[PDB]
């Protein structure tokens, strides 16, 4: 958990915006919800967002799927990289993914359907916006 912390403020302070004031909390001032990450206070063993229940099911995705047990670097940049209608439809592929995986959905259209979104993602070995259309 520390090492996607120092992965995202080395992340932040590369390439999206950079305001805050905090102790410990990380914030990041990408329009449409600019987000914060820091530890929980109950248990201290995990990373949790603070950024329309859609987007609490998107920081349960960045808990699970995100800041998670391999930690690696790319899959950061992934997710942060995604972070506009993007939102509703990302968040409909992750209630999907949650419910029913490493990528997220934009709508081409309004809609993103069981098949038929502008899907994207920033890959493996790739970390680009990589697309299903």
């Amino acid at each position: 958990s520390v090492i996607m912390r120092r992965h995202l403020q080395r992340i932040i302070q590369q390439e999206q915006l950079i305001n805050s004031n905090e102790p410990g909390v990380i914030m990041f001032k990408t329009d449409a919800l600019k987000c914060r990450v820091a530890l929980s206070p109950k248990t201290n063993q995990t990373l949790q967002l603070k950024v329309p229940d859609e987007l609490q099911v998107l920081e349960k995705f960045f808990e699970t799927r995100v800041a998670g047990p391999p930690f690696k670097a790319n899959t950061l940049i992934a997710f942060t990289k995604l972070l506009t209608h993007i939102l509703r439809d990302c968040v409909h592929i992750m209630k999907l993914e949650l419910f029913p995986n490493v990528q997220f959905c934009l709508t081409i259209p309004p809609s993103a359907p069981p098949i038929a979104p502008p899907g994207t993602p920033a890959v493996v070995l790739k970390s680009k916006m990589l697309f299903f259309l």
